[PDB]
């Protein structure tokens, strides 16, 4: 759980996430679930979009952990676990820039 998750990179700053969600190769959707730097307890989802305003970007969510159990960006979806919550944007764009489609390559 997590830690044994391929797509949980753990403690990266927001700019090595920038750094490896940056590459030209990456579709819209790449992501990573990484350690916020200041929000203690509260994860970062950080996706790649693209668009021919911006091109290439990256864009951050928190995810939020309660001690209830629930893992959520907004209060008002909410999973039992993060495996669910990255499974369930893998399927919906929702509000987030893209839905997630593939692990971002280190
Ligand atoms: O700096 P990170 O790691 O992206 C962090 O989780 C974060 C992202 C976006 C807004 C933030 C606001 C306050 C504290 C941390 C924040």
């Amino acid at each position: 759980s997590i830690q044994a998750e391929e797509w949980y990179f753990g403690k990266i700053t927001r700019r090595e996430s920038e750094r490896l969600l940056l590459n030209a190769e990456n579709p819209r959707g790449t992501f990573l679930v990484r350690e916020s730097e200041t929000t203690k307890g509260a994860y970062c989802l950080s996706v790649s979009d693209f668009d021919n305003a911006k091109g290439l970007n990256v864009k951050h969510y928190k995810i939020r952990k309660l001690d209830s159990g629930g893992f959520y960006i907004t209060s008002r979806t909410q999973f039992n676990s993060l495996q669910q919550l990255v499974a369930y944007y893998s399927k919906h764009a929702d509000g987030l820039c893209h839905r997630l489609t593939t692990v971002c390559p280190t």
